[PDB]
């Protein structure tokens, strides 16, 4: 059921799927391919159920290839998309032969899939597959953009023939427009299970933010707005068991304390209601306001799943108890404002009890129930109904609601813009924003849309996994790397909250980090939240992510993915490739870990703030500088031993690995440092190396480069003396093989050449910091060649 997905991701190499598909949209190879297959599988499920002819047809189709029914359908679309996307300028379609080897699939199927892609019907048996895939292919157009565009592109294009065949499979197409809101997200799953069930016969497919697209079997019960409206009345009502639990003790306390007299007047109501001391007792003598809160004051602002349940499951909760004692309460403490006994009241303030009948009379009060309370059940309904007239409109559904006349309603909501009779919509959302959905949040949009059948599958667990960033482009495959990313697949997902009708998903930050969050999103806290972000993107098949404290923050469309925020930093800029983009943030992911170990708990806030600005500044010139941004300027302990040797040492290799592919400038820089780092251990065989014992000559040449006197020299004239000073100090300190010294010379030349190029751009003042950066980075590279498998 979900295992097909596992196999596919296991076969495609990490970088294979991370790659950008089309220049038109920010789509990942994996995102699109897996998605096409997902829909493909769901489609065949519908056919098997509805068409009995197609059911047997699909059955024989499986036997032809000796492939399990379900599995045969999925990989069909997945590969079809890949072979279609082989239109990338390379066309090296030989890549599929590797996939075929890991998939262990027959060539005949592929030969058919080739004619499914380019060609036409393999044969009439292969028709449902030809149809299913074509449908899914159309649904994931570069930018379908709108649900209506789907229908326009349907019929207009070759996809029309498939719709013609769909009708013959006793299956029709439909859609419902739905606007994104906080309330929609929570009950989204419930609706899918209740309204769009295979029981009624709906099989939901994908959503595009404008709404949802689904299927309708012939003679299926039509989509009815009645239940749509009936459901929220119960859901917009946060009637949890614990919501009802308080009043259980509230009014219990008011009455349980008088158990003495709440049983005695079962006989001789007069012996208790009357006293020899006078005539009668005060309500407060029998029910003190001290321990008793008035009924309507007890039920402050509740309606039915709370107040009618408070008039049912709370009138009869322990009312099996002192059914006799409970009576006096409603007979007397009917609370302030409404002393409306509205019953067989005799008007006697006290002797009424003797005149009335026995406990058979209780049932009559139970008849007065389901009256004023259920009024609130059908009261603010039309306030909400306006959404089902405007927001939840444009649908193949049927409106089952009254007209919106409600002659003279009350004012329209100040914020949600909805009339009443603010609004409860924002009120419910505000109670929710207290804890159920506390800010800030992580929102990931999907282009054009995302299969609902996959939206209920993905989850994640970063509790034990902590932060993990060790991946390779071609070594580890997508799945193995996804496993390291701590991603999970639960049909009953618990830590992911998807707005199924908005082609987007939100993740509450509370489950992601145990860190203390804030009321909003701040630049300081933004830093701490960033390392987890790229992982989320990768877990969601390389999809763009935005971090924000307001859900309705609409995200900002290059062919590449974009990790963005309320405010955008330069280092967060999207590079020419998704592979590179992720690696750039994976660099921060690694730096964060080290900083955590280095700075103290409180010191981290100020530490990270500085790292952020520095990384931003360096990346402005070249992204490669961004990758190496550790600091080496002003603001951090220059305690190299308490810094590099402490935690930066292991990830160094990975960081340098990234610096290798970010830019050609960085390619030259990385190679140069590494060449020198290899040469270093040759000369200084001994590991009695000190800080200055290895970098002195370098700094000597650097100071010389920057010495104002040498600056007036031409680019080549200056780099001449600069390197000449460096290598002079080297041979002053240690003799150099005339053979070996040449390697370093050539490398240093490019180093000083780029130094002139980072001086051509930007300012020489800033360039100095980058020199110090690379300086300490050279010692690091020397420690890395000295690593030699050191745990
Ligand atoms: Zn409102």
């Amino acid at each position: 059921l979900i295992g097909l997905v596992r196999t596919a991701l296991d076969s495609i190499t990490l970088g294979q799927g991370v790659n950008e598909a089309k220049i038109k949209s920010p789509q990942s190879y994996a995102f699109h391919t897996i998605s096409v297959g997902t829909i493909s599988l769901d489609i065949c499920k519908a056919i098997y159920s509805s068409s009995e002819i197609g059911r047997k047809q699909l059955e024989n189709l499986s036997k032809k290839y000796n492939m399990p029914f379900e599995d045969l359908w999925f990989y069909g679309g997945f590969l079809h998309d890949w072979n279609k996307l082989s239109g990338k300028e390379e066309n090296k379609e030989e890549l599929t032969k590797k996939i075929i080897d890991k998939l262990k699939l027959p060539n005949e199927f592929l030969h058919g899939i080739s004619t499914m892609a380019e060609g036409h019907l393999p044969d009439n048996l292969h028709l449902p597959l030809w149809v299913s895939i074509k449908l899914a292919d159309m649904l994931l157009i570069s930018d379908i953009g709108s649900v209506r565009d789907v229908f326009y592109f349907a019929n207009s294009d070759s996809y029309r023939n498939a719709i013609e065949a769909l009708k013959e499979y006793n299956l029709e197409l439909n859609y419902v427009s739905s606007t994104f809101r906080l309330f929609t997200l929570i009950a989204s799953k419930e609706l899918l299970n209740d309204v769009f069930n295979e029981k009624s016969g709906y099989f939901p497919l994908i959503s595009y933010a404008d709404g949802i697209v689904f299927l309708k079997r012939k003679n299926s019960q039509p989509v009815l707005l009645s239940k749509i409206v009936d459901l929220l009345s119960r859901q917009v009502f946060s009637s949890s068991s614990e919501v009802i639990e308080e009043k259980i003790s509230d009014i219990e306390k008011c009455i349980k304390n008088k158990e003495e007299l709440f049983r005695q007047m079962n006989i001789d109501v007069k012996s208790a209601i009357y006293d020899e001391e006078g005539k009668v007792k005060q309500i407060n003598a029998f029910l003190p306001t001290k321990v008793c809160k008035p009924f309507e004051d007890v039920v402050g602002n509740l309606d039915n799943k709370s107040k009618l349940q408070v008039a049912r499951e709370v009138i009869e909760r322990n009312r099996k108890d002192i059914p006799f004692g409970l009576l006096i309460y409603f007979v007397n403490k009917f609370s302030k404002n409404e002393e409306d006994y509205i019953r067989k009241g005799l008007g006697i303030n006290e002797k009424s009890l003797k005149y009335l009948l026995n406990i058979g009379d209780v049932q009559k009060a139970l008849d007065k129930i389901l009256e004023l309370l259920e009024k609130r059940y059908a009261e603010q309904s039309s306030d909400k109904t306006l959404l089902y007239y405007v927001k939840f409109s444009s649908s193949g559904n049927i409106i089952d609601d009254l007209p919106k006349i409600t002659d003279r309603p009350n004012d329209y909501c100040v914020v949600c813009g909805m009339p009443i009779y603010v609004c409860p919509i924002c009120i419910y959302e505000a109670n929710l924003m207290k804890d159920r959905v506390k800010p800030p949040y992580f929102i990931v949009t999907f282009y054009p849309g995302v299969p609902i059948s996959l939206l209920n599958i993905i989850d994640f667990d970063f509790s034990q996994s902590s932060i993990k960033y060790y991946i390779d482009e071609e070594k580890d495959t997508y799945f193995t790397a996804f496993e390291k990313m701590g991603g999970r697949l639960e049909p009953y997902v618990k830590k992911v909250l998807p707005a199924y009708f908005s082609s987007k998903v939100i993740i509450k930050a509370s489950e992601v980090s145990n860190f203390s969050l804030s009321t909003r999103l701040s630049k300081s806290e933004l830093n701490k939240l960033l390392p987890y972000a790229p992982m989320i993107s990768m877990i969601f098949l390389t999809s763009p992510v935005l971090i924000s404290s307001n859900l309705y923050e609409m995200p900002i469309h290059e062919r590449v993915i974009s990790i963005t925020s309320t405010y955008n930093y330069t280092f967060m800029k999207s590079l020419n490739s998704n592979l590179l983009t992720l690696y750039s943030i994976f660099a921060y992911s690694a730096k964060y870990d080290a900083m955590r170990k280095i700075c103290g708990r409180s010191d981290l806030d100020n530490c990270l703030g500085y790292l952020t600005e520095e990384m931003d500044l360096y990346s402005s010139v070249d992204p490669a500088l961004g990758v190496l941004s550790i600091g080496m300027g002003v603001g951090t302990p220059i305690d190299t031993d308490e810094k590099f040797f402490s935690a930066f040492l292991p990830v160094s290799g990975y960081l340098l690995k990234v610096t290798g592919k970010v830019s050609k400038m960085g390619e030259t820089l990385k190679s140069s440092i590494f060449s020198i780092a290899y040469a270093l251990k040759d000369i200084i065989k001994s590991q009695k190396v000190s800080k200055y014992d290895v970098t002195g000559f370098l700094r000597d040449g650097v100071d010389m480069f920057f010495k104002t006197t040498s600056v007036i020299k031409d680019k080549e004239d200056r780099i001449g003396i600069s390197v000449n000073a460096a290598i002079s100090s080297l041979e002053n300190k240690y003799a150099l093989d005339d053979q070996h010294r040449a390697q370093v010379y050539s490398a240093l030349q490019d180093i000083f050449k780029t130094l002139y190029s980072i001086e051509e751009e930007s300012d020489r003042s800033l360039a100095i910091s980058i020199a110090n950066t690379l300086s300490n980075w050279l010692y690091i590279a020397y420690k890395l060649v000295l690593q030699g498998d050191k745990s």
